[PDB]
């Protein structure tokens, strides 16, 4: 339902459209925040001089000084706005909420009580309270526990936690692989050939540096909430072919691509972890919670994903030109890209759980006679499994 242009953005896709009487006694949540403007001025700073520089040498086509124009303008609309949540993200979340709350009413009648917690970063905590006043708006009697900061690094910023991880993802084996795949798939002439005069001058590095900023700028301003949109500045191939590289980077930096050795996916067991402690001990009636809601990132969310082994989030292709037709980071982790589990007891008081991913029933790689419900019993085991596996891969790159 969504166009190939949106998907193209990757990660940066606004959450997509959402618009049998089972009703959940618990539900899981993990959520990233909703659309946000950039969180760095580098990508625009880079187009921005590259386009000065031209002009001051009259090497600019008149598209080009359309471009710098347009550049300028969004320089000072990002002014003091970097990493914010949007207009367009706070509607992402009453959405979501919104559904939850008409798609199990009873869940959230009376004095129910909810608890969310949110990573320090604002447009995270921006985030759950546009959810959290949905869910008051509609029921004010809800009992809520707010919190949010630093002391849940462990569980909503384990990326920032391990050390090998770190290194990983700052300079580890993916890089050169990204860095070449790049350069077979970004052919920057035809694109600065628009707006710059004698674009074959250009040094293929400062070009592709140039094109990939550009890129990044005209990607993200669909999750702004600003009336401008750049998506012509580049052809649907050209977009297809961008999105291909960043997608790869994505796999490859933060999920199960043979190259990382599962080492981006394990880090994220504490949070499994977590999932599997709070759903128990509802179970148990140690606690009463009828939701717990979690509020972090796409860095959190797809690694989250692929641990829990939904799909083929997980899946290790070997081919680094294979990746996008296997694994997909707009269908994984858009802006506002969230994890449901629904917890529903049967007339014989078994336990069963459905996974939502995006909104949208998943799969596990277990058996079930009812689709999209999962026995409770299996999935926590098979979710232990994969933990114990998280542990023995932290423990080689220790």
């Amino acid at each position: 339902m969504q166009t190939k242009i949106q998907k193209y953005a990757g990660t940066a896709m606004p959450y997509p459209n959402r618009t049998d009487g089972m009703t959940p006694f618990y539900i899981n949540h993990l959520g990233r925040h909703g659309a946000r403007f950039p969180t760095s001025r580098k990508a625009l700073d880079k187009v921005e001089k590259v386009l000065v520089s031209a002009q001051q040498e009259n090497g600019l086509t008149s598209e080009g000084m359309a471009l710098l124009s347009m550049i300028r303008r969004l320089s000072r609309l990002f002014d003091g706005q970097w990493g914010k949540l949007s207009k367009l993200g706070e509607t992402e979340q009453e959405g979501i909420a919104g559904r939850m709350i008409r798609n199990y009413p009873q869940l959230f009648s009376n004095s129910a009580k909810i608890e969310a917690i949110a990573t320090y970063v604002p447009r995270s905590i921006n985030s759950m309270d546009a959810f959290l006043s949905c869910m008051i708006r509609h029921n004010p009697a809800l009992q809520v526990q707010r919190s949010e900061g630093k002391q849940y690094n462990h569980i909503l910023r384990f990326f920032d936690l391990n050390k090998s991880y770190v290194n990983y993802k700052e300079k580890g084996d993916w890089l050169p692989i990204y860095k070449a795949f790049v350069h077979k798939k970004i052919s920057p002439v035809p694109i600065m050939k628009k707006f710059l005069l004698n674009p074959e001058q250009y040094l293929d590095k400062e070009a592709e540096e140039f094109v990939m900023a550009l890129f990044s700028v005209a990607a993200i301003l669909p999750d702004t909430s600003i009336p401008l949109n750049l998506e012509d500045l580049f052809t649907l191939d050209e977009w297809h072919r961008y999105w291909q590289t960043q997608n790869l980077r994505q796999y490859m930096s933060k999920s199960s691509a043979p190259v990382g050795k599962m080492l981006p996916v394990a880090i994220a067991w504490p949070l499994l972890s977590e999932f599997i402690r709070s759903a128990q001990e509802v179970i148990s009636g140690k606690s009463d919670y009828q939701a717990n809601f979690r509020f972090a990132h796409a860095e959190t969310v797809i690694p989250f994903v692929s641990l829990m082994g939904i799909e083929k989030t997980d899946v290790q292709v070997c081919r680094p030109d294979s990746v996008s037709v296997y694994w997909k980071d707009y269908e994984i982790s858009p802006m506002a890209a969230n994890v449901q589990w629904l917890f529903y007891r049967d007339r014989d008081q078994r336990i069963w759980v459905k996974i939502l991913l995006n909104e949208e029933a998943a799969a596990l790689p277990i058996s079930t006679a009812c689709f999209p419900y999962y026995s409770w019993e299996k999935t926590r085991i098979f979710f232990n499994q994969r933990i114990e596996m998280a542990k023995k891969t932290l423990s080689v790159f220790n």
